[PDB]
């Protein structure tokens, strides 16, 4: 019934990424809990160029953007981990391990200088669905790259945003529409053409109006994540896109382009606009209810719960209205949460500035996992492709 997990891990301080083998009940600040079985890294391209995002394709094959500007395409093997002998003068279970090989990659895909009108790095690796990829930036540059018939990766198309961009978001609930936003910068739907020689700007939200002492409430959207369209009736000459965005002021705002450009609702989820970055759907019993690139499989947002971050130790739960429902991990997180990915609707992969890499049960909130990896943390994946073999 219970076989190990597989994780990889972006290892920020020596720009590597490590593979972790282990069941659940790992601890390793415990030394009678779980260890882990198998921990090595692989690929440490120095800080420089560190892992900014990764996805994984299949058992055999992923793709990493990363902050020297490259994208690699990373061929990974296997092979059974050998049980070796301690004392030299039998047969037991083994497990999978990793070897990681870059067989292709693309340059020079940063503009520094376009950021000075701070610095360039990647914030969305996606499918656009199978061998085409969009590899955003900051500068604000949608670079389309697909896998050749020669196995190469080739670049497609460079598309000019305006920058600066934080995020993002393909919509992928039923035409390449997009979402994207940033510093002062209104969240923007996008069309691309299915050539990807040219993409279209089709909707710009509006800002809410002002406070109370008659002021500007400030535009920062940092992570979105689109609903299904409004049901029902619906105006011809207006989009029907709906979508919640989480923002560095500490908004959650809610979008139906039907009601219009401006948000529907602008909730402050924490005192003083405390800053916030990342937008994790989630159902409470866990239940997965995304699509693969993790919008909300709903038509209305009553039903939404996010997790999100603070720049200083707190994971937070929040419903659709704003109403807080909880933190994670709170008595063992001391460090920014730097990266979270709730996983097939059920695990929460946690990890950032203090330097452990866990999981867990988003219905519980217990922690699961707890491995110590000597390294700052930007980046997750979860994989359950072990194999085990008997003797």
């Amino acid at each position: 019934a219970m076989g190990s997990m597989r994780l990889l891990v972006s290892c920020v301080d020596s720009g590597s990424i490590k593979e972790v083998l282990c069941n659940i009940g790992t601890d390793t600040s415990v030394q009678s809990a779980l260890q882990p079985f198998h921990v090595a890294p692989h690929l440490a391209e120095g800080l420089k160029a560190y892992v900014d995002r990764m996805w994984v394709i299949s058992e055999d094959e992923a793709i990493l953007a990363r902050n020297s500007g490259v994208v690699e395409l990373v061929k990974i093997s296997k092979h059974l981990k050998e049980n070796e002998a301690l004392q030299v003068d039998d047969d037991l279970p083994k497990f999978d391990i990793s070897e990681f090989e870059i067989t292709s990659s693309v340059s020079d895909l940063f503009d520094d200088a376009k950021l000075e009108s701070l610095v360039d790095g990647f914030v969305t690796l996606c499918p656009i669905k199978n061998n085409t990829f969009v590899a955003a930036t900051k500068s604000g540059l949608l670079h389309i790259i697909k896998k050749g018939e020669d196995k190469k990766l080739i670049k497609l198309a460079s598309l000019g945003l305006k920058a600066p961009v934080e995020f993002l978001q393909l919509y992928d609930l039923e035409k390449y529409i997009f979402a994207y936003g940033g510093e002062e910068n209104l969240i923007k739907l996008v069309e691309i053409d299915s050539s990807f020689q040219s993409l279209k700007q089709i909707w710009e939200a509006k800002n809410v109006k002002n406070d109370r002492l008659d002021m500007r409430v400030p535009v920062w959207p940092m992570a979105l994540r689109f609903l299904e369209p409004s049901p029902g009736k619906t105006e011809k000459g207006k989009l029907n896109y709906q979508f919640a965005a989480i923002t560095r002021w500490s908004h959650l705002t809610k979008y139906s382009t039907q009601h219009g450009r401006k948000p529907f609702a602008q909730i402050d989820l924490l005192p003083n606009r405390e800053p916030l970055s990342q937008m994790e759907v989630f159902d409470a019993k866990g239940e997965n209810v995304v699509s693969s690139l993790g919008n909300f499989q709903s038509e209305t947002f009553n039903e939404l719960n996010v997790i999100t971050t603070d720049y200083k130790k707190n994971v937070f739960k929040f419903d659709g209205n704003g109403r807080m429902l909880g933190k994670v991990g709170r008595d063992d997180i001391t460090g920014s949460s730097t990266y979270i990915h709730v996983h097939d609707g059920k695990y929460l992969l946690q990890g950032g500035l203090d330097r452990y890499v866990r999981i867990f049960d988003i219905k519980t909130n217990k922690m699961l996992v707890k491995v110590y990896v000597g390294s700052r943390i930007n980046f997750i994946v979860m994989l359950d492709d072990v194999e085990i073999e008997m003797p």
